[PDB]
């Protein structure tokens, strides 16, 4: 499996390359160094916090200080190159570019963001859309696979079959910023999954066909569409592919007789002139692209890396597969050449003032391969005949009509061959019964140049209703969210904010922009002067959204989405009207060829008003068309790709902070994730916010089975205000920054016990201890002390010993700390204290002793107490309940413990039992054969027999042991009646052995004293030599 392995492809082209801010509480914040250049920062430290502002070290070296509501707080590097940045503490604007930049650098364009995919065009090759890398995805969930174009279209696909519902992909973005790339890329995808195949070569085909006549170089991109395209793929019941259907908008037909300095016409003129054949050219009268009037004034005529004549090549045989017939593709290149033609002819001035034709030569080229009779032609684009009541009667028109009827006619032909290329492809692909479908569009974003004119009304106006249709798609999810999980929160409707714009744009009853334009349009004389007059007297200081301007008398304003944009009305009357003499349409319609007589005769493409309507206009067109693309998108479940462009420049890694920094304010990406800060944005399943902050609270376990009741413990004992949050039916919920705030917690939390991983190590282990054994079990395997003994022997009497009180009557963790003579040089007094009894003090030992007995209502739950005397030594200890039917269970805790490598036996044995078949030490024995962490602790000393010895133990001979034997005695029976206090009975040890016939020799090694400075030694060395492995270990829990 390729998602695995390191050494895959996948990994090495689609995931980022693979303790240290565990134990660190440093955080940064973004910041930049000049308030005016907002679009560079820089990474500072943050040293200081009050209440509500922020201090931290600036590059140069001074301290700044930020309010928290401005800061934009850094992510922990850990969290560089997430997947998917929706999944990140803070959103802000440097912290989503820095994500995306560091993907970027490591030739990884595909990130998410919510229900966003975002694509970074790295102007460069990379190995990622072979068919392997296609295999990869197919059935992968937006989880179990890095993003990709391939991955949203997977889910798309598997969404289309298990909901048996329509999708759309819409990818927006700047010119030249990728869209059709990826549109290809989605296309590629499903014909692979649900598809080799005629049906699907033919779809795959009509691609190359459509960018040839409506691709071009511009100045911001070599394949710039001129159009923009839905494609619907078309599927079966059963998920396979049966179909494929396109609609084009918006074609820029001005492009065929004017293109400013070193952009290009249509790519298809370029590749006829390449690539056609000997016959062909001569057929077609063709020469070279300088020959040409439309083709040699840009200054431009081909494309580093692109070969014209090899592409004409792949043209032409798209054309094949697609199924245009040899006719009808000489037929297409004749329009071609035909309007090359008609751009040569040169029109002058007569003897008088109408238009003459000098040289025949470029108007018979033209008319020989439109197949129309150049007399007519050249008398309808000079004296075209008028309606003059019941009578019809020739104008003759200057040359500057002249030539733009020529131009006009240019045009009206490369529109209607596109439309019909797209018909016939349509033919071919589309299929009248389909179950499903999933449609991608492929449009510009919103266009925003120094001057705009109807073309870019037309195209803001859709993006205002794409942008709309997004708004509302998020509200609709967040509502969703929201009534399923039973949160009471209602947002006003994100796409309302839009409505304005349109209405003023599209808006009917109260006359719009474009209805005002459709009315003046056919108005008698009207002018462009009469029209922007019109539009101001209707909506200047009327209509907020719109804005009449200080001193241009030609241009109007209109606040769009992504701003403000100045119309100017030049030619808009025109424009709207499309006119193309009658006598033009009269001389096509008798042409010869198949092809041109279908351009002009087929109503669906020679006129925008088929057969029945009265009259329309190119903008209540376009609206219409607009509104049927709304419609279908709305029966669909959306899925958005945000395409980013690096640079204007169009070169490899060099990603510009400020060309992407915009793309992301007004593209909707910032936007987007802020429009739900308003209400609950995070939410979390119950089980998984415990799982994660148990932490931070005491007596939650990470899998606590009442993962509500444990949520609510969390929160409270952190003091969240309950407003901040709501419980859900099967998620906690979040008001922005919230979330955050409880992140930062468990952040500092962690450090706070991990920092003394680097004496007091005992302390360090201790709070560890109190986090996690405290349920029951030692997740983290702990550096410990395991105290154990068979059934009176003399365990609870050592143990009081070394507290030098007793206090005794479940495991017990017992956590002594020795307290330092004060600075007064007085004795502090002992107390004790226990863990779940958070702030009570015990300074009567009595009541301990009691409260032991108390608590005890056999569990596995450790009962956490802890000692401060300046009588003890410093030392944690595990005392385990002494040894077929409760104790069998008590031999399975035993042996639970003593089980576990980083704990050191404590072996207790009196010394008036033998060692022959004992039974602690026997017992340790078994987890420990070589005895290598076990110590015997030999009781009774004192009562074994007239002439028993044991310092055959004591040496280490009989059971040896590497951390040898310590002998002691306690208080009997009767010493505990009466007074007889532990210190006296300690006073009494010391002489014992050191006024012993045997003992006497060993006695500084002797004594409770001697064995509790050993354990402490033990414990503290035993944690240093474990230190390295426990810091793997808990790094590991962590995460
Ligand atoms: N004379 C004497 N009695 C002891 C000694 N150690 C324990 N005992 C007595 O043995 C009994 C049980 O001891 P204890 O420490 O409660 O044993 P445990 O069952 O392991 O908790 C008590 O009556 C103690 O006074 C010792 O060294 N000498
Ligand atoms: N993912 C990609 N891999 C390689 N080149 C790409 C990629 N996306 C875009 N490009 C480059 O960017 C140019 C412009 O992309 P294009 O998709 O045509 O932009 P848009 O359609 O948004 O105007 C491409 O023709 C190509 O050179
Ligand atoms: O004018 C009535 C409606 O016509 C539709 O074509 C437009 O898309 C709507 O935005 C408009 O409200
Ligand atoms: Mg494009
Ligand atoms: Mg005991």
């Amino acid at each position: 499996d390729p998602i695995h392995d390191r050494t895959s492809d996948y990994h090495k082209y689609l995931k980022v390359k693979q303790f240290k801010l565990t134990v660190s509480d440093k955080r940064y914040i973004w910041y930049n160094p000049d308030p005016k250049e907002r679009d560079s920062y820089e990474c500072g430290e943050i040293v200081s916090e009050t209440s509500d502002s922020f201090t931290f070290k600036t590059v140069d070296g001074q301290d700044r200080q930020v309010k928290k509501d401005d800061a934009n707080q850094r992510n922990p590097i850990k969290f560089d190159g997430v997947e998917d940045m929706s999944e990140l503490s803070y959103l802000n604007e440097p912290a989503v570019f820095h994500n995306l930049r560091v993907r970027y650098n490591q030739d990884l364009i595909y990130t998410y963001s919510g229900l966003f995919l975002v694509a970074v065009n790295p102007f460069k090759r990379i190995p990622i859309y072979t068919q392997e890398m296609v295999d990869i995805f197919k059935g992968r969930r937006r989880n179990e696979v890095a993003p990709h174009i391939f991955a949203i279209s997977d889910v798309a696909y598997r969404s289309m079959l298990d909901d048996r519902q329509n999708q759309s992909l819409l990818i927006t973005g700047e010119s030249g910023a990728g869209k059709t790339e990826n549109t290809k890329k989605v296309i590629q995808y499903l014909a692979s999954v649900a598809g080799s195949g005629v049906l699907e070569q033919q779809i795959l085909q009509a691609n190359p066909i459509l960018e040839a006549f409506g691709n071009a170089k511009t100045t911001r991109n070599n394949n710039s569409s001129r159009f923009g395209k839905f494609i619907e793929i078309q599927f079966n019941s059963a998920g396979f592919i049966s179909g494929a259907s396109i609609q084009s908008y918006l074609l820029e037909k001005s492009r065929v007789v004017f293109q400013s300095e070193t952009e290009r016409n249509y790519h298809i003129f370029y590749q006829l002139l390449a690539g056609a054949t000997a016959e062909e050219k001569k057929a077609l009268h063709l020469a070279g692209p300088e020959s040409f009037n439309y083709l040699n004034q840009s200054g431009c005529v081909d494309i580093k890396g692109v070969s014209d004549s090899e592409e004409f090549k792949i043209t032409r045989q798209a054309m094949d597969i697609v199924g245009f017939s040899q006719e009808e593709q000489m037929s297409i290149f004749k329009i071609i050449a035909g309007i090359l033609h008609l751009g040569n002819i040169k029109f002058e001035k007569g003897a008088g003032e109408g238009a003459v034709l000098k040289d025949k030569t470029a108007l018979n080229a033209a008319s020989t391969v439109f197949g129309v009779n150049p007399s007519v032609l050249e008398k309808a684009l000079m004296e075209p005949r008028i309606l003059a009541g019941r009578d019809l009667v020739a104008q003759h028109l200057n040359v500057e009509k002249s030539s733009s009827s020529r131009d006009a006619l240019v045009k009206a032909l490369y529109g209607r061959l596109f439309l019909w290329l797209v018909k016939k492809i349509n033919n071919v692909l589309c299929q009248e019964r389909k179950a499903y479908f999933i449609g991608v569009l492929d449009i510009s974003g919103f266009e925003i140049f120094k001057v705009n004119s109807f073309e870019q009304l037309c195209i803001n106006y859709t993006n205002e209703k794409l942008q709309q249709f997004f708004n509302h798609h998020m509200f609709k999810l967040e509502q969703e969210e929201y009534l399923k999980e039973k949160i009471n929160w209602t947002f006003i409707d994100f796409g309302l904010d839009s409505q304005a714009t349109i209405d003023l744009i599209d808006g009917r009853q109260p006359p719009g922009i474009l209805a005002l334009l459709d009315e003046q349009s056919v108005f008698p004389n009207a002018t462009d002067n009469t029209l922007i007059t019109k539009l101001h007297s209707h909506f200047s200081k009327k209509n907020a959204k719109y804005e009449e301007p200080r001193f241009s008398k030609t241009e109007f304003g209109v606040t769009h989405y992504a701003g403000q944009v100045m119309y100017e009305i030049q030619d808009w009357l025109e424009k709207n009207k499309d006119p193309l003499q009658q006598d033009l349409e009269l001389c096509f319609k008798d042409s010869s060829d198949n092809v041109v007589t279908k351009l002009f005769n087929d109503p669906n493409i020679a006129s925008r008003a088929k057969k029945g309507a009265n009259f329309i206009t190119v903008a209540a067109q376009y609206k219409e068309q607009l509104a049927s693309l709304m419609a279908t998108l709305e029966t669909t479940n959306p899925h958005f790709v945000r395409c980013i462009i690096p640079n204007n420049k169009q070169l490899p890694a060099k990603l510009e902070d400020k060309v992407v920094l915009d793309q992301l304010r007004c593209n909707g990406v910032l936007e987007g994730i802020r429009i739900t800060r308003k209400g609950f944005p995070n939410r979390i399943i119950y089980a998984d916010f415990v799982k994660r902050y148990y932490l931070l609270a005491p007596n939650v376990p990470r899998d606590a089975e009442d993962s509500q009741k444990a949520t609510d413990a969390v929160l409270k004992h952190l003091n969240i205000d309950p407003e901040q949050y709501r419980f859900g039916i099967t998620k906690i919920f979040f008001r922005a920054g919230q979330l955050a705030r409880i992140e930062e917690a468990r952040e500092q939390r962690i450090s706070e016990i991990t920092r003394g991983l680097v004496d007091q190590l005992i302390p360090v282990i201790n709070k560890l201890q109190d986090v996690f054994n405290t349920l029951g079990s030692d997740p983290l395997d702990l550096p410990q002390i395991v105290v154990v003994g068979s059934q009176s022997s003399g365990k609870s009497s050592v143990l009081e010993n070394i507290v030098g009180r007793d206090f005794l009557p479940r495991p017990l963790i017992l956590q002594l700390t020795h307290l330092p003579i004060a600075d007064d040089g007085s004795q502090t007094q002992e107390w004790g204290e226990f863990l779940h009894k958070p702030n009570d003090m015990f300074y009567d030992f009595s009541e301990i002793r009691e409260e032991i007995i108390r608590d005890t209502d056999i569990s596995a739950q450790p009962i956490n107490l802890k000692i401060y005397s300046p009588h003890v030594v410093n030392l944690t200890l595990v005392d385990l309940p002494g040894i077929t039917d409760i104790e069998q269970q008590i031999r399975r805790m035993v042996m639970a413990y003593i089980k576990k490598q980083n704990a050191i036996i404590v072996a207790v044995t009196p010394a008036n039992t033998d060692l022959a078949n004992s039974d602690a030490l026997q017992l340790a024995k078994e987890v420990d054969p070589e005895g290598k962490r076990t110590i015997g602790v030999i009781t009774k000393l004192d009562l074994m027999d007239k002439g028993t010895d044991a310092m055959e133990v004591l040496t280490g001979r009989v059971i040896p042991l590497t951390l040898g034997f310590i002998g002691v005695i306690n208080r009997s029976q009767e010493d505990i009646i009466a007074k007889k206090s532990i210190r006296e009975s300690l006073k009494s040890e010391i002489l014992y052995f050191k006024n012993h016939p045997i003992y006497k020799s060993i006695a500084n090694r002797s004594g409770t004293a001697y064995l509790s400075k050993t354990l402490n030694k033990l414990l503290m060395f035993h944690i240093r030599d474990t230190l390295p492995d426990l810091k793997v270990k808990v790094s590991k829990m962590l995460s």
